[PDB]
RNA sequence: CGCUUGCUCGGUUCGCCGAGACUCCC
DNA sequence: GGGAGAATTGGCCA
DNA sequence: TGGCCAATTCT
């Protein structure tokens, strides 16, 4: 079993459902022939641009087995769903090996303190009680973590997308995925947390060591602002 | 042994701390 | 209600 | 030479 992962976006080139990737999964459904599919490269000319359907400047080997084979999945299926009593068309834009993401170029323990900062500076923690806390190993959320933050009638707030939001990118874990013009950026902090969970120590996680716990090939959801990704057997 | 992002739920001096899952998607 | 790889290889110009 | 981007693979 390959468990799972959540990462968050940061910034896309253009909007999410418009580069041409997805613009070439999205009619697949709806088409769905000939029935020419194959791996090769001539297989699949002969199955999409001679058949009829458009290609948006996409011929990548792997880029058009994990839409096509999908998708005759998805027609199919449902099909022996209906024998075995006896339809979304998803942006989900299936990574592969060539994209595989790579650290950020042109680990910190975060707050290496907890009581101890000076005071009045931002994380600061408060004076009125230092002690009565609790010490088990617990995850420590960062003061900017709007977790924290949360709006209730018994909490006291004054919420700023600046003040809470902005500091995160400061110290964020920057990787791309590159398809070749388009460039996603994810936040890392995700995947730190989710190795951390499952019991691998830390400070030995570095760069080119924590993508490697998870699979090469993220599953990108262009809504929800979210992307998801996958361990190995480990 | 060991824990920067997300989220659910509390009160608080408003500075911040206490508990929890991650098999998520169509 | 279906999917969540990456090892080996072949073209390959500075 | 070797180095990288695509291209091919089984279960």
């Amino acid at each position: 079993f390959c468990p799972p992962a959540k990462v968050n976006i940061l910034a896309q080139s253009r909007p999410l459902s418009e580069w041409p990737i997805n613009l070439v999964s999205k009619g697949v459904q709806e088409y769905v022939a000939n029935g020419d599919f194959g791996t090769s490269r001539k297989s699949l000319d002969r199955w999409f641009a001679r058949t009829g359907v458009p290609t948006h400047g996409y011929t990548t080997v792997q880029g058009l087995n994990l839409i096509l084979r999908h998708t005759f999945n998805r027609y199919d299926g449902v099909i022996k769903k209906v024998e075995t009593r006896n339809p979304g068309i998803n942006p989900s834009i299936y990574c592969y090996q060539q994209v595989s993401p790579v650290p950020y170029n042109p680990l910190p323990l975060g707050t290496p303190n907890r009581l101890s900062i000076p005071k009045g500076q931002p994380g600061y923690v408060p004076e009125w009680q230092r002690p009565h806390l609790s010490t088990k190993n617990k995850r420590i959320r960062k003061w900017y973590a709007r977790a924290n933050w949360r709006r209730k009638p018994g909490r006291k707030s004054v919420l700023d997308e600046a003040k809470l939001k902005e500091a995160a990118l400061k110290e964020a874990i920057p990787i791309i995925v590159t398809i070749g013009k388009d460039w996603i950026v994810m936040d890392a902090r995700g995947l730190l947390r989710a190795v951390y969970w499952r019991g691998i120590a830390k400070p030995g996680l570095s760069l080119k060591e924590l993508l490697g716990f998870f699979s090469g090939d993220p599953v990108l959801d262009p809504k929800r602002g979210i992307a998801t990704f996958t361990f190995k057997l480990g």
